[PDB]
This record gives structure tokens, sequence and C-alpha cells, in this order.
């Protein structure tokens, strides 16, 4: 079997994607986050406090007659941007792009975070990481992508993310005319339970190629490139008036600049970033000051190639035996 799905930019800045997910039956379709950064489909409900919820299309399980409350397990989830969630568990139909898995957990929110709430756009989140992060507990539950893996074509994902403008997520198949070039793979570590991999360097615009290894996770549910600080302060440093803001949180640079692009290694492959995927637009509205698109990571403690990294390549997430990254131009 095979799916495919588009995604969609919930916002002009391309903030976050969201993909339309079938759950239940009758068909119930909510706009879910796909993110390979963690391992839990959770969604709005008819369970989750009222005052929480603010615009989301939520599911209903008593509407559907395949959903069966798993009986004790609960779940509780905290995301790299102090967001978070909790509540129950069913499992249910859940169909992506004309892909079903029977089965699949979803987590049913009772409580939320303010920033969910605040997001009108998305109705939850659908994990892409491996499953060995799935929250429920006693009992931990799989991913929709490692449930339907056995009966897929080829046990593979991709991600395909515009620039403000809609994309594709494929399950079970490469489209070969949805890139340039070749796909260059490369080594994948699971240790942490993400598609954690290795870039062989960088470069700033037309600067050279700095040859140096890049640990960091493919994450489409994170918005920005997250990097080690020598490397990003090398790349604001060519954007006159760039500087880091405490205050705002980051690197900001004057909206009239016109920034470089960042190119990073895969293999012996180049994935370049061109330089408007880096702007994020006004710190507030009205505001001459945008914020920068490439941000430290010091004190995540990790690398993060988030979507404006992975929005310049098509990446294949490939979940044989061995998993690893493929990357190519587009």
């Amino acid at each position: 079997s095979t799916g495919s799905a588009t995604t969609t930019p919930i916002d002009s800045l391309d903030d976050a994607y969201i993909t339309p997910v079938q759950i239940g039956t009758p068909a119930q379709t909510l706009n879910l986050d796909f993110d390979t950064g963690s391992s839990d489909l959770w969604v709005f409900s008819s369970e989750t406090t009222a005052s929480e919820v603010d615009g989301q299309t939520i599911y209903t399980p008593s509407k559907s007659t395949t959903a069966k409350l798993l009986s004790g397990a609960t779940w509780s989830i905290s995301y790299g941007d102090g967001s978070s969630s909790s509540g129950d568990v069913y499992t249910d139909t859940v169909s992506v792009g004309g892909l079903t898995v029977t089965g699949q957990a979803v987590e049913s929110a009772k409580k939320v975070s303010s920033s969910f709430t605040e997001d009108s756009t998305i109705d939850g989140l659908l994990g892409l990481a491996f499953s060995t992060l799935n929250t429920v507990s006693p009992t931990q539950q799989k991913t929709f992508f490692d449930n339907a893996k056995a009966s897929l074509d080829s046990p593979v994902f991709t991600a395909d993310l515009g620039y403000h403008a809609p994309g594709t997520y494929n399950f079970g198949f490469i489209d070969t005319t949805a890139y340039t070039g070749s796909i260059t793979y490369t080594a994948v570590s699971t240790k942490q339970g993400f598609w954690e991999w290795t870039s062989t360097g960088y470069a700033v615009g037309s600067g050279t190629f700095k040859s140096t290894s890049i640990d960091g996770i493919a994450d489409t549910g994170t918005t920005l490139l997250y990097l080690p600080a020598t490397v990003v302060s090398a790349y604001w440093a060519q954007v006159s008036g760039a500087k880091s803001s405490s205050s705002v949180g980051g690197y900001v640079f004057p909206c009239s600049a016109t920034l470089p692009s960042f190119t990073f290694g895969v293999g012996s492959a180049r994935i370049v970033i061109p330089g408007d995927y880096i702007d994020f637009g006004p710190i507030s509205t009205g505001s001459s000051s945008c914020f920068g698109g490439i941000q430290s990571s010091a004190g995540i403690g990790i690398n993060i190639f988030g979507d404006v990294a992975l929005k310049a390549a098509f990446v294949v997430f490939n979940g044989a035996t061995t998993p690893t990254l493929g990357f190519a131009s587009k």
C-alpha cells in the first residue's frame, strides 16, 4: 500500500504545516502537525477542557463506531518549545492520504497548554519519530508509520515541504518526479529516538564550504534551523545590522536586509537554503526588526534541522531494518 497527502503551511511564515487525517468511522477529518521529532498521535477532542479549545476541530470518539477506549492508558508530553498536553487513549481507524491503519492509538487530549489553544489551525500532532519515544503509559504505543510499515510497498515516508506553498507527505514510495539529481543517503542513530544524523558541514552565501560534523535531528515539527553557536554567528555576521537579542530570544536582523543562503552538507552532497527561507518577519507587528530562521542550539542540547532546512529538500525517512535518511535538492 501507499498514501499521499498534501501538507499546507498554517500561516504566511510557514510556522508549521498541517495535513488532513481521517480518524474513526464515519471519518472525522482533523488537520494534524506531522512531527518527525515526536512519537505521539494526539488530538483535540470532546474530552478537552472546554476553556482550552478555541477554534480547533475535535475528535469525538463516542461518534466513531470503531473507537475503543484503551483501558487504563494515559499520556503526557512536553515539547522542546515548552508546550505540553495530556489525556487518555483510544484505538481507532486512522487514514492518511489513502493509507489506512486499523487499531491506531489516538491520544485524546484532556488538557493542552496555552500555545496549543492559541493556535486554532492545529488540531493535534502525528508523531513520526521512533516509537520508543511514545508517551503512553503503562503500555507504550506505536506510531502511525510503525503500524503501517509492514503493509507499505517500501518501508519509507517522504517529506516535501513547500516554501510559502503546499507540499506533500508520501508513505510507502519515493516519487522520483519530486526532486532533481540524486538522493544522498546518510546514516541515522535511533539511540535518542529521533531521526538523528550527521551533516558534513556548511557554507554561508557564496562562501567556502566548511567541512565539520554537525550531529542533529531531522524534525518536521520544529519551525527553525538550530545549529551550534559558532555556525550561527558565522551566518549572521554576513548580515549587516544582525545581532543576537536576549530580549527577543535570538538573532534579529533589519527587515531591509537581503539574507544570504545557507548550505548544509549531506555526505558529499549539498542542500542550499535560499536566503528568503531564513526570514521570519517582524518581531512584532509593524516592527522593522525581523526574526531570523537560523538560531543557536546552545542550551537546547541538540541541533535541529527543522522546517527551514527540510523545506529546501526532498527528504526520505527510510524505516528499513537499519534506518537511514535521504536528501535531494528539488
